[PDB]
């Protein structure tokens, strides 16, 4: 039979790597260089090893991030651009003319970004201090909005988010957020459950075609 | 000496990892993977920082919780279990006869359950409601029970659990609760004294081989 | 024109050869075929490809390691020996008189070289158990200190370097960790600049001057 065997070469050390990566999650080389050790590290810092609950994070964090490209929000908004937040109750017609961007001008400016995402996120989410709106905007891979929510995911990751929310847009930090995101919502509870999944995660189904899309070709290169 | 100057990879972040935790825990990896997020930003809020303190917070909640897979009692008694309530004064040998578990019966439904609770629990702890005993029946890591304590435990958390006591039977709030009540009742100023922080925890001396058992284990592990 | 269409005479399997990583590292053919496989192994890993930032890693790591000869710091310090510790304060006058070794000592025993480390290293990095300075001391090619540092590290090769720290004085982990190291610490994000690279690796900018000719000298042989 020719067996004689069964051992590893190297003790652990056995963890997914860069070309399964970049596969699974569909970037080129260069997106998949830069993210891979920070993706690997934070998995493994929260557990996340099941094949199918490496690939659901993948796909779920592929989806939020645009592709691993895009790690905050910003607020370059026309007058009719604000439309949805009216629509939301988040900020009157009245202001929004006064702030959005205007038909003559290229790209809105920084004062007037911020005043719009402090109108926006007002006394929302634990914002009750001046500028908390824009200091505590949307960051991350999966997107943390708000002091209530970078100080909970802060005291998740032992970092001090409500100090420096700004990590959050950075490599390391983005990933690990999602990985604490990710396991303390409780979606390897849901394994292999895409609706379940993206329902704690988008609280809605919104993109679950793309999501099933990223989900199906990393569980096929993982799983 | 090939000695460099020392310094962190990362700013903040240091917390215990999975692998540390499972074994301290000495739960399987599933078990592990499920409450590793809830159980260090519960230490992270309540400053459970110290080795020693960690350990002990870990094995008790680990004695506690029946190695971390129960967070609420229930009241599936048959007639005779209730020999120790009716005791007590509890609940009367009629009411235990009629709503005692039967030798016909495999299991007592919700209904029987709650009006045994209801019973029990009768005006105790600052129940005054018809179904009160049940709906404020033991749950946490640490059992927390009757409206008084969810009242306390909600004000040292800053959730209502009067209107949701429910919310201690989810993972996330088990493990807060558990971190408030460690810290607010003063375990941590008596760190590596196994019997006395016993003695706050248990109201005596129940189960000290088992916990200091698990002290030991995590002690061992984290310190 | 005796053309003929290309075509790869094998499948994959192209990677820098023993002779190119030789030349590029200036280091003698033992020290070459010792280090061939694991740093190609980490590089391949972590995908540091681009002749760039290969030539600077192996630049880089080759002026950490003494030329690939050193993994770890070593704690064989005379009294006098220690000046340098007192003056940072990690020390005291008293401390070094009692563990220093003396005039008639070859070497310094192993039991109070693992005393110098534990009170140098004490409370820095993560460290908060009693053999912590000594067991989480300076290994690697780029040297990892701390049990903060050898954590983290862990996480990003899925090793439990805090169980086994000693691993990183093994050339396959002491390779990994390096290569982890330049990746995660976002060292491919500046292929070219010399002072940025050296400045995250270094915290500083100490050995430029021969990070320089280590840099020149591989890039000339790789790119």
């Amino acid at each position: 039979h020719h067996h004689s065997s069964g051992e590893n070469l190297y003790f652990q050390g056995h963890m997914m790597d860069i070309n399964q990566f970049r596969r699974a999650s569909g970037i080129n080389e260069q997106l998949a260089a830069r993210w891979f050790p920070h993706i690997t590290t934070a998995m493994n810092e929260f557990g996340i090893t099941k094949p199918d609950d490496q690939a659901m994070f993948i796909a779920q964090v592929g989806h939020e991030s645009g592709g691993f490209t895009r790690l905050q929000e910003n607020f370059n908004y026309s007058v009719n651009g604000l439309s949805g937040f009216i629509r939301a109750g988040r900020i009157t017609p009245d202001q929004a003319n006064a702030l959005g961007r205007k038909t003559y001008e290229k790209s809105l400016p920084l004062e007037r970004q911020r005043a719009i995402a402090n109108l926006v996120y007002s006394k929302r989410m634990g914002n009750n201090g001046p500028g908390d709106g824009w200091n505590y905007r949307g960051r991350g891979l999966i997107q943390i909005t708000g002091l209530n929510n970078y100080r909970d995911c802060g005291n998740g990751l032992k970092v001090d988010l409500v100090a420096q929310p700004e990590l959050l847009a950075q490599d390391e930090y983005a990933a690990r957020s999602a990985a604490w995101f990710f396991s303390s919502k409780g979606c390897m509870k849901y394994t292999g459950d895409l609706v379940r999944v993206t329902q704690i995660i988008n609280g809605g189904q919104n993109g679950i075609d793309d999501r099933r899309t990223r989900y199906a070709a990393a569980r096929k290169v993982l799983a």
